[PDB]
């Protein structure tokens, strides 16, 4: 699908996460977050057309998201312990992976 | 070293990197920021396995992981995005002294 | 391709990588095996065949190409800076991640 | 700390780990872990004071602890769920990281 599609769906289910009751509603956001970020690893960029596929800028680019699939597991296997208090915080503080793709990428 | 002497060093070499004008200077800088973020780790700040206290480790963990990119980076000597990646860590930083500071 | 194939492009381009001469066989060849962790990733080994996709053992034989994948990249980056001894090290280090998945699922 | 007593630290909670039966004797000898590994990453290696701190032993050796931190923090992953087996089975299989340093720098 499209990057926005995979954007949304990252962005909509964090919030999902942040007002969720517990664990298996956590977990379907997290699973639903991996899909997407493994989705949009292959997108070109607006702002990197001008980039090939093997450019050190769309390796930084992919890696950017090779760091979130990370966390975002991270996070699901907290979930998946039942641990939902630190599997909410794990998925607040995915925002600064989220962000620094976007300072230089978006 | 205590946490107060870790925020420092972490905060001192941080400005280090902002102002440097070669690849070594920021290594040095990164390595050390790296080493303060390795050892403050275990500290804790004013129960030890209560979710505050895994989220405070796992704050210097992402930050862990920030700091080794930007080392790659300017290992690379790719200085000027290595600098960018350094000034990008402050969101770590904030987010964490906005919960716990 | 098959998830045998994969791994004989894995085993024979860090072959390539311990004797190479030159800087493009290591790049080459990390690019290779870049591509086959990739597609490898989605496959499903012999000993998970009857576990769920969503099983905890899936999640963990998925994480550790996770991990592959990042090594391969790290390595990658090093060599396309001219540091293809330090690349080929790097390459010599996987094979732990090689055996840490063996172990648990070949 | 000295090098050798990273060592030692290393070692004597690696043997803790092994023969544990509860999770709080694991995720307190893998903090120990970690915080040895933090501490020895800065150190030089007798057989590497002959060469540049940016050679690629160096970079390679130092890098090697990367490697374990990275797998001493899955294990706490682990032992933070209460999945103590699964915590001392990743702990046995860090020697592989262990033994490839050694082999080459010590
Ligand atoms: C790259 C490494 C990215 C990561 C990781 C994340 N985002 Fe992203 N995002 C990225 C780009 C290049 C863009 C621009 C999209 C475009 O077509 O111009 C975006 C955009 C968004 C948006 C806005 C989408 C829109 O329709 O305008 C949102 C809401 C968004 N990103 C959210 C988001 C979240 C919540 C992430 C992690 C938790 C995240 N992004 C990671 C690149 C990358
Ligand atoms: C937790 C996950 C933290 C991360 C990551 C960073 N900081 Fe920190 N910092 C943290 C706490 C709990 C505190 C309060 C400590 C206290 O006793 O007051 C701080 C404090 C600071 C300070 C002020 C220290 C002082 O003597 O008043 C500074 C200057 C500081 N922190 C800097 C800093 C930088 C530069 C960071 C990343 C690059 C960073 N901190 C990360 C907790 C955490
Ligand atoms: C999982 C996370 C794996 C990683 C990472 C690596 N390997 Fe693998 N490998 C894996 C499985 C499940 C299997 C069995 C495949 C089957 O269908 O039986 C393998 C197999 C191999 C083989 C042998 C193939 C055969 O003919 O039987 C080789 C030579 C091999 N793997 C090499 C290899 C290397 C070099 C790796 C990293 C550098 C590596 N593997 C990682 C699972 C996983
Ligand atoms: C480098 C990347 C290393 C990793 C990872 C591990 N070890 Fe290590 N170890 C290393 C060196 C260079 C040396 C030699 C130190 C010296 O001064 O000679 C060692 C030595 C040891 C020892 C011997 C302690 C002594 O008194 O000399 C032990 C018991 C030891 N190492 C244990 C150990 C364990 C358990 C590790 C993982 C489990 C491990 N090491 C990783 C370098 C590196
Ligand atoms: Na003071
Ligand atoms: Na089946």
């Amino acid at each position: 699908a499209d990057l926005e599609d995979n954007m949304e769906t990252l962005n909509d289910n964090l919030k999902v996460i942040e007002k969720a009751d517990n664990a298996a509603q956590v977990k379907d956001a997290l699973t639903k977050m991996a899909a997407a970020a493994c989705d949009a690893w292959s997108a070109t960029p607006p702002k990197l057309e001008d980039k090939s596929p093997d450019s050190p800028e769309m390796h930084d680019f992919r890696h950017g998201f090779w760091i979130l699939i990370g966390q975002i597991h991270d996070a699901l296997h907290l979930a998946n312990c039942g641990k939902v208090k630190e599997a909410q915080a794990a998925a607040e503080q995915l925002k600064c992976t989220c962000n620094a793709c976007h300072q230089k990428y978006r």
